[PDB]
């Protein structure tokens, strides 16, 4: 996205928290343009905030909205429970273009925060005499729901051939997901290394294999 | 604050149009060609696929087409895909710096192909049995529609304990994709000849099957 916002923030009940949304000097520090937007999952979103500070008719002042440089932050003070949501971002731009946000999903702890267990497997010889490489990275047991999985083939990113589930809340009332990288054969035996990462609460936890 | 009004749901067969509207008052929708439209597929960020009524950015098909007449905007998706099947919002901007919402159309693509799970079963990872964990993860990707049931054995014996299985999501393939787990202690792991995960779908069972080495 054009913007950049945090994946994921929380607090519980009554505290304040405050989501960041950074661009250059050219969007968010060309002007007073940000807007932020909520959306609850699966409903029409909401302006919030326009023109970095100003909160729309009927939003409560527990939101507020602020710039320095290229970074403008939206404040909730207060947390209730409908604050729980994704929040969104936006600016002007260059050359009359509307400049988005990625969008941060708030959480309103409901239960006690827990980091995720990671386990990276490398190919199964199975899928090995399929021609298929795909790696597997197991993500358990956390809280709240929210993570971001990024993939490395030695040190350089990888995006193509990526995929992760939706955290879904299993027996034990935690979240668990997979991410699964679709590599051929040759991809994985010509590289030193491919990694995992996983960011949780903003804590990026990283593994890695090699073949053997 | 009004919403603007969208239908709650449209629907298509591949290759198939679809139009959806969105009506607004002549302050809104009516007042100006501000009028821009957004896809959204389930936990994900949304698209904007319309703006200024008619003009898509780059890089959305020109299947997407946007008017507007009177109080009323409309969108048409042409030669319906896969991966049109989202959630459709339109917004306006009115006086007083507002800005109003839809409250969104789901549209269906119906009939999809169906499509069985690949299945993937892999035994311990190194590290995690250096950590004492012997958790196995057997991955099912690209099935439709998206329900699954996962059973495990231990050598030809049922599992009962220690099994989970996430909720199916929708991938970027526009098919689905689950992880069963099954959380063994090494003991639990080098005690039995091997592990299975079978995978039923639409009738039709997979299972694989994996042993220490
Ligand atoms: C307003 C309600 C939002 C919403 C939230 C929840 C559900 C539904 C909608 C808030 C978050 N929303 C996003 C959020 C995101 C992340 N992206 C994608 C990222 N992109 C796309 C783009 C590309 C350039 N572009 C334009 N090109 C040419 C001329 N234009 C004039 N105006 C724009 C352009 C379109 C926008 N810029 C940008 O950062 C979106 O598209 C829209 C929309």
């Amino acid at each position: 996205s054009a913007l950049t916002q945090p994946p994921s923030a929380s607090g519980s009940p009554g505290q304040s928290v405050t989501i960041s949304c950074t661009g250059t000097s050219s969007d968010v520090g060309g002007s007073d343009s940000v807007s932020w937007y909520q959306q609850h999952p699966g409903k029409a979103p909401k302006l919030i905030i326009y023109e970095v500070s100003q909160r729309p008719s009927g939003v409560p002042n527990r939101f507020s909205g602020s710039k320095s440089g290229n970074t403008a932050s939206l404040t909730v003070s207060g947390l209730q429970a409908e604050d729980d949501a994704d929040y969104y971002c936006s600016s002007y731009g260059g050359d009359n273009n509307l400049f988005f946000g990625g969008g941060t999903k708030v959480t309103v702890l409901g239960q006690p925060k827990a980091a995720p267990s990671v386990t990276l497997f490398p190919p199964s010889s199975e899928e090995l005499q399929a021609n298929k490489a795909t790696l597997v990275c197991l993500i358990s047991d956390f809280y709240p729901g929210a993570v971001t999985v990024a993939w490395k083939a030695d040190s350089s990113p990888v995006k193509a051939g990526v995929e992760t589930t939706t955290p879904s809340k299993q027996s034990n009332n935690k979240y668990a997901a997979s991410s699964y990288l679709s590599l051929t054969p040759e991809q994985w035996k010509s590289h030193r290394s491919y990694s995992c990462q996983v960011t949780h609460e903003g804590s990026t936890v990283e593994k890695t294999v090699a073949p053997t």
